[PDB]
């Protein structure tokens, strides 16, 4: 479904701290519950020297905020990774300036969730504008965004 990818991505330059400032999904149920399946809060990206992507994140699971570590394997397209898990979910990098914001989507095989990542616990109105413009014609039915207080809490409580 997603046909916005970042050209010239240098995955090594996405390394480090990020915050999930906003999230949106195709289907309400993907983000609706607190333990909704795609309601995930990015902590750190750790690219490997081979160009795969180790992802640290938190998720609400079984009534608490759980730490996850997920591996997204590279493909022939630099902006597209495949999660080493049940149905091979695709991670697409739409857009990034490495130093402030990163937009990404995840999709299966037809469900979709996208996020606006930022480097700091601040509302970045220009990153959110780029996020909303990217989503404009994706078929999203739920959107969440977080305040700075929430961005500094586990699972954005
Ligand atoms: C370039 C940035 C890529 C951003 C990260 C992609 C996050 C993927 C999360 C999978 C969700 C399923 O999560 S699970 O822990 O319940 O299995």
């Amino acid at each position: 479904i997603v046909t916005q990818t970042m050209k010239g991505l240098d995955i090594q330059k996405v390394a480090g701290t990020w915050y999930s400032l906003a999230m949106a999904a195709s289907d309400i149920s993907l983000l609706d519950a607190q333990s909704a399946p795609l309601r995930v809060y990015v902590e750190e990206l750790k690219p490997t020297p081979e160009g795969d992507l180790e992802i640290l994140l938190q998720k609400w699971e079984n009534g608490e905020c759980a730490q996850k570590k997920i591996i997204a394997e590279k493909t022939k397209i630099p902006a597209v990774f495949k999660i080493d898990a049940l149905n091979e979910n695709k991670v697409l990098v739409l857009d990034t300036d490495y130093k402030k914001y990163l937009l990404f989507c995840m999709e299966n095989s037809q469900s979709l969730a996208c996020q606006c990542l930022v480097r700091t616990p601040e509302v970045d109105d220009e990153a959110l504008e780029k996020f909303d413009k990217a989503l404009k014609a994706l078929p999203m039915h739920i959107r969440l965004s977080f305040n700075p207080t929430q961005l500094e809490e586990q699972c954005h409580i």
